[PDB]
């Protein structure tokens, strides 16, 4: 069921998109995030993006999977931007 399994990776996004959130709260009221945390939450997405990258769906659905996609890799780009700055 393609539209359900990505409904369930997007659940997990946005819990990580939870988490990167506070890191961007972290940073802006002056705190640290430990380079370890940064890598553990980027990598959780890049397994999200591994699941995302195999599931085939067609019509809107594949329109979904895209969305997804773009949630992941808009949140690995804040990420990546943020350790340059920690
Ligand atoms: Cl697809």
């Amino acid at each position: 069921s393609a539209s359900k399994a990505i409904s369930d990776i997007s659940l997990e996004v946005d819990r990580l998109g939870g988490r990167v959130s506070a890191f961007e709260m972290v940073t802006k009221k002056g705190g640290k995030i430990a380079e370890k945390d940064l890598v553990t939450v980027i990598e959780l997405l890049m397994n999200e993006l591994i699941k995302l990258d195999a599931i085939v769906a067609e019509g809107d659905v594949k329109l979904q999977r895209k969305m997804q996609v773009k949630r992941v890799q808009n949140y690995v780009e804040t990420l990546d931007a943020l350790k340059v700055k920690n």
